């Protein structure tokens, strides 16, 4: 009805990360007509501007609540699995941490034309940077910005970096220099303009809604790819009023392709309802095999999560990021409101954990773990959950103790995970299992366990020992490897990755789902262009790899580049 009577060149589904890129340059020599669906609302939310709002925005209506199924591995628990539900996506929701990886990620893709070499200029052309200057490694005049964060707790980042040159770390001062390599201490930047959220929203879409040839939909629900077989992409069927709508269909006009941006959660689900997955499965639910790929839905790779917490000494009680937003009876501290309006500074520009280390535990190639030191004490052992709880204590009277958390991230785990179906309502939520610590060896236990270690050695230094009062996590209780493995399945939790579920592949690999044109295979005017397609994940966080894809893929489809 708002499509009645008009045909794409372009259909996204999901108006995420990787759909505001794509939306920005493929409507820009206006010849194309691009229609954007996202079942979430538009981008306004207050929430979504203040970085230290991301604690509101965990189980909210602008999140999908996603629980996994029940992981025996794990104590018999479902894991919740935040994902961003707006215009924006999760870029709209994250902690805006700015992480490539190291060039040896890229590499070992083994992916024709997806070496480190192809994908360095693709990171370099998307970047402003307000703390680099052009380089190597960094560009000036891309959308994105990048910026080192406005907040610094003085005494306790300081410490923090004491304590590991201490333990023998080495400083890093670019995690995204690859001339040299990734292992060391330092600060993460963040993808924030002067402490506001910079998100794929801010940054690609807005500042081109006035385009005639551009239409976005919110409230847009998609259902299905409509598919033929007499096999090509014909459009999408979509929800303007829930799962009791009236079924809309948006049509392509020839030549047109539907784009894949639904994530790495929900475009794989969205296949299998069109068609486009594993026959055993479809089968099951009674959809109809369009294309029987064996790899749609298998291989998610997300890095697992465990902390550390202890609290300070009283007499340095208030020195702490939550002493910095909250005072002793809940109240956001006018002082933290004022810095943040009149300069953007202080403590609101903080999503906390933009300060660490990558840690080789055992003399692998590359860093298997990442530390993020946050100036605050968690009250959980789960951090997602204490993320939760800080903005819930607002107004309750209580004061929030002052103390140190290190969450431990297995960020190149061994583990894989699947999302399917539960039902053959499109509504429904996906059968989501995230397979931590199921690999053979037991590797990634083996790299949470060793960081649980690490963190007690960092501690333990003069430079941290000087603030410290005890531990509160694990505790006293959990001191033997055995007793560690059993706090670490109890508390594990998501750092909120979630790659490649739809894996791009090299010609004769019988396990990817589309090829590095990023066409999915056995359907023509099929494309995914989001986090699904990364065949390994990069060590850190998955946000500025997704807009690389998603500009290289706008380059390839507007004519400006190829792949090969
Ligand atoms: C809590 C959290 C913290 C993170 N922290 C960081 C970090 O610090 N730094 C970093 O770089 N990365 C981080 N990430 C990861 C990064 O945000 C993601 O990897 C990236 O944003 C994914 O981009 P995407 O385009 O693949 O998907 P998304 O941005 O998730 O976009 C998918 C879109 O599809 C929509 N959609 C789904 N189903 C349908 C449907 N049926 N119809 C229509 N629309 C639909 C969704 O609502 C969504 O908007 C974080 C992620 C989360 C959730
Ligand atoms: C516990 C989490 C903290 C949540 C922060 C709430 C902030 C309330 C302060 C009053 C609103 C700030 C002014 C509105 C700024 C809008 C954002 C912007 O335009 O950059
Ligand atoms: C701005 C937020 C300040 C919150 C202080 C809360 C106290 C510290 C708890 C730290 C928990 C570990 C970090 C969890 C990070 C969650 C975000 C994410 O994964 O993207």
């Amino acid at each position: 009805s708002p499509v009645a009577g008009q045909k794409y060149d372009y259909i996204l589904v999901g108006g995420g990360t990787a759909a505001c890129v794509l939306a920005n340059r493929l409507s820009a020599d206006g010849s194309k007509r691009v229609l954007v669906l996202e079942a979430g609302p538009d981008n306004t939310s207050r929430d979504v501007k203040i970085p230290a709002a991301i604690t509101r925005l965990f189980r909210s209506p602008l999140d999908w609540n996603l629980f996994s199924e029940l992981q025996e591995q794990l104590a018999e628990r479902q894991i919740y699995m935040a994902r961003g539900r707006l215009l924006g996506g999760s870029s709209a929701t994250n902690a805006t941490l700015y992480h490539r990886g190291a060039a040896g990620d890229y590499d070992a893709w083994g992916v024709e034309g997806w070496s480190s070499e192809d994908v360095l200029s693709w990171f370099v052309q998307a970047e402003t940077n307000a703390d680099f200057g052009p380089g190597a490694y960094h560009g000036s005049g891309g959308p994105m910005r990048v910026e080192n964060p406005r907040y610094t707790n003085k005494q306790l980042h300081t410490a923090f970096f004491k304590a590991a040159e201490e333990v023998g770390l080495t400083p890093n001062s670019d995690f995204n220099d690859w001339s040299h390599d990734h292992a060391g201490y330092g600060t993460f930047q963040v993808m924030q303009d002067k402490g506001t959220r910079a998100d794929m929203y801010r940054q690609y879409l807005k500042p081109v809604l006035g385009r005639r040839n551009l239409q976005v939909l919110t409230g847009a629900a998609v259902t299905k790819v409509n598919i033929d077989q007499a096999a090509q992409a014909l459009g999408v069927e979509f929800s303007t009023d829930g799962p009791t709508g009236e079924r809309l269909s948006a049509e392509l006009a020839p030549g047109g392709e539907v784009i894949m941006c639904a994530g790495a959660v929900h475009t794989p689900f969205l296949l299998k309802h069109s068609g486009v997955g594993p026959s055993a499965e479809l089968k099951e639910f009674g959809i109809p095999v369009v294309s029987n790929l064996a790899g749609v839905g298998q291989n998610l790779q997300d890095q697992p999560a465990c902390l550390t917490a202890a609290p300070v000494k009283e007499k340095y009680d208030g020195i702490a990021i939550s002493d910095h937003i909250y005072n002793e009876k809940g109240q956001i501290r006018k002082r933290a409101i004022a810095s943040y309006l009149l300069g953007g500074r202080g403590g609101l520009t903080s999503t906390g954990c933009d300060r660490g280390a990558f840690v080789r535990t055992a003399g692998q190639a590359l860093p298997d773990l990442q530390v993020r030191f946050v100036p605050g004490m968690a009250l959980d052992p789960d951090g997602v959950s204490t993320y939760v709880r800080f903005a819930k204590f607002q107004s309750q009277g209580l004061k929030w103790p002052s103390g140190i958390t290190m969450q431990l991230i297995a960020c190149r785990p061994q583990s894989t995970g699947s999302v399917g179906l539960k039902s053959a309502d499109p509504f429904a939520p996906p059968k989501l299992s995230p397979g931590y610590l199921t690999d053979k060896d037991g590797a990634d236990l083996a790299t949470l366990r060793k960081g649980i270690h690490w963190a007690r050695d960092v501690a333990r230094s003069s430079a941290l020992s000087e603030y410290l009062d005890g531990e509160l996590f694990p505790g006293s209780g959990v001191v033997s490897d055995d007793q560690i493995d059993e706090y670490i399945r109890r508390s594990i939790h998501s750092s909120n990755a979630i790659t490649g579920t739809c894996k791009m592949g090299n010609a004769g690999d019988s396990s990817s789902v589309v090829d590095n044109q990023l066409r999915v295979h056995g359907v023509e005017g099929l494309r995914v262009v989001d986090a699904s397609v990364v065949p390994k994940i990069p060590g850190g966080q998955t946000g500025a790899p997704v807009v690389m894809i998603a500009e290289r893929a706008a380059a390839l489809l507007t004519g400006k580049a190829t792949i090969g």
